[PDB]
């Protein structure tokens, strides 16, 4: 209820930003892929006030994750553009049908959508960043797939039990 809400999102942000102190980078070779599950209450914060506020939350999170660790712009931009990205799609798609229905086809179009929005950063992206030539992005290119695949899977299946966990 507005005041009510301003600190549920406030909270849930500061809560997020704390999540993300667990990154760790799944794949051996791929160092700069780092996984984190604070995307999980971004997802639960668009579900209910709206993809807006969600995105509005990994937004916030990413500043003051990227205030506390002060030496990631771009990759915590990656982190923020995808994240962004991930949390409104899905929020969109479930919220014209309130029918449970759009919550998972929300998360599988998500998944898929940030997992291509994800290749098609990271094409122009790795090559500027390590900057090196195009062909360190394809050697890369496997596990960039299979991580945002697996990293917003796995947010989009246990956000799925936590609705069903009440
Ligand atoms: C070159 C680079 C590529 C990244 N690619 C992805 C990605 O494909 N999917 C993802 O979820 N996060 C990605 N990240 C997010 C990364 O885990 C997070 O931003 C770390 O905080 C990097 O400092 C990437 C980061 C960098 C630096
Ligand atoms: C609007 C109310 C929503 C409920 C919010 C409670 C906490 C967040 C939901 O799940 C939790 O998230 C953590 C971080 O990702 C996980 O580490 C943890 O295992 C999991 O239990």
């Amino acid at each position: 209820s507005s005041i009510k809400k301003i600190s549920f999102v406030g909270i849930f942000s500061a809560l997020a930003t704390l999540v993300m102190f667990l990154e760790f980078p799944i794949f051996p070779q791929a160092s700069f892929l780092k996984y984190d599950p604070s995307e999980i209450p971004a997802l639960i914060v668009s579900f209910l006030l709206g993809p807006g506020v969600g995105m509005f939350v990994v937004l916030v999170k990413d500043i003051l994750f990227f205030l506390m660790k002060s030496g990631d712009p771009v990759g915590i931009a990656m982190n923020a553009v995808l994240g962004m990205s991930f949390v409104g799609i899905a929020g969109l798609i479930y919220h014209r049908n309130k029918s449970r229905a759009t919550a998972i086809k929300g998360m599988i179009v998500a998944t898929l959508f940030a997992t291509a929005f994800a290749l098609g950063l990271n094409a122009l992206i790795v090559p500027l960043y390590f900057e090196a030539p195009f062909e360190l992005y394809l050697k890369f290119f496997p596990f960039i797939l299979a991580f945002n695949l697996v990293k917003f899977g796995i947010d989009s299946v246990v956000t799925f039990f936590v609705y069903k966990k009440v």
